[PDB]
């Protein structure tokens, strides 16, 4: 069966597992967000600037994609990967705003007509394996749990998850994570590689939250 490409997990959520409202994220922490688009964009090595020649990818699905406001879509210096049933790559740039700007992105998105396996077998190719560097699957719901179940799971490299205290009152969508010391029916177990110490952020309602790395237990 073709071989699908490792990635990592890059999702904020709260302790009831809450990462949204079905439109929206519910918090303002504009910390998560500075880390969010370092990590996501950042290339390995010394001085090596972002470019089609190479860069990371983020897989979302299509109402991740919708959430963005006007000046996050598409996601800068990254290919920006959606899953859509039925949006292709031109119903996806034409809701950009800025003519010049849709025109511009029309470089960076790529529409996938299938999940998050059927978008990591494509990034497999030859094309993407030289290209891209690390796939950052970035949400929703729907995508997060297929990150988690098998066979997208068997090559889920690690979750950079952003711990949100206290809970939400506005979450209707979750990601479920095993919590420590817990095996999953289907096998997985995430071990801490590490955490920073909790934080209260700059933002509305001040947050505390803390920057957490996740890997699979092998
Ligand atoms: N806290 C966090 O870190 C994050 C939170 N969010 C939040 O989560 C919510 C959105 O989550 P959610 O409702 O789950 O939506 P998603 O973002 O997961 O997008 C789901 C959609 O993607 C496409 N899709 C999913 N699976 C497939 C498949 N197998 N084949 C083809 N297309 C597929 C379909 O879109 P189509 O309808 O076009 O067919 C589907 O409706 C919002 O509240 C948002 O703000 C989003 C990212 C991160
Ligand atoms: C939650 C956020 C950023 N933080 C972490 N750690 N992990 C993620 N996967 N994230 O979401 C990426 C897709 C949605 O991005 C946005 C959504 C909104 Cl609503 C706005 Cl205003 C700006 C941005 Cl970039």
């Amino acid at each position: 069966r073709p071989p699908l490409r490792p990635f990592s997990v890059v999702v904020a959520s709260d302790e009831k597992g809450g990462i949204g409202d079905g439109g929206t994220i519910p918090w303002e922490i504009p910390e998560d967000m500075q880390y969010f688009r370092r990590v996501t964009t950042n290339l390995r090595g010394k001085n090596v600037k972002p470019s089609p020649s190479k860069r990371n990818a983020v897989v979302m699905g299509r109402k991740t994609w919708d959430s963005l406001p006007p000046k996050f879509r598409p996601l800068s210096n990254r290919l920006n990967v959606v899953l859509s049933r039925s949006a292709t790559k031109e119903q996806l740039l034409a809701g950009i705003p800025d003519p010049i700007k849709r025109a511009e992105a029309a470089n960076d998105v790529v529409a996938v007509n299938g999940g998050l396996e059927d978008a990591l077998r494509m990034l497999v190719s030859k094309e993407h394996t030289s290209s891209i560097e690390t796939v950052f699957c970035i949400g929703g719901g729907t995508i997060y749990k297929q990150a988690l179940c098998a066979p997208c799971v068997n090559v889920l490299q690690a979750i950079h998850r952003t711990v949100v205290r206290p809970a939400s009152n506005s979450c209707s969508v979750f990601f479920d994570i095993p919590a420590a010391g817990t095996k999953t029916p289907e096998g997985l177990e995430l071990v801490r590689e590490s955490i920073t110490d909790e934080r209260v952020s700059t933002g509305a309602g001040g947050k505390k939250y803390q920057f957490e790395k996740l890997v699979p237990r092998n």
